[PDB]
């Protein structure tokens, strides 16, 4: 993909965030913002310029499933790719997400394997 293309990171724990945003530095993608929250990312979103979401699902004031169907049902951003990476394991849980449109889910703990390989699968299927 486009090494300029511009992230945001999307996570209530500034861990969670600083580790995704260190790996897709290693990745080669230096154009990365953070949001704290799914409101905060709506915010960021509006303001222009986002290729790709990496969020989170249980975090205050929108949490990443409604943020998920919000992008997914505006068309300024419907076909925005969207990777949930969550704690969150349970298969129902998988399902409300894919069904709602998330591009691909990883599971809390995730190796930096894994990250990218999920990633490169998002990008295959877009053609990116
Ligand atoms: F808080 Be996230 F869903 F891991
Ligand atoms: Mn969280």
């Amino acid at each position: 993909a486009d090494k300029e293309l511009k992230f945001l990171v999307v996570d209530d724990q500034s861990t969670m965030r600083r580790i995704v945003r260190n790996l897709l530095k290693e990745l080669g993608f230096n154009n990365v913002e953070e949001a704290e929250d799914g409101v905060d990312a709506l915010n960021k979103l509006q303001a222009g310029g986002y290729g790709f979401v990496i969020s989170d699902w249980k975090m205050p004031n929108m949490d990443g499933l409604e943020l998920l169907k919000t992008i997914r049902a505006d068309g300024a951003m419907s076909a925005l790719p969207v990777l949930m990476v969550t704690a969150y394991a349970k298969k129902e849980n998988i399902i409300a997400a894919a069904q709602a449109g998330a591009s691909g889910y990883v599971v809390k703990p995730f190796t930096a394997a894994t990250l990218e390989e999920k990633l490169n699968k998002i990008f295959e299927k877009l053609g990116m």
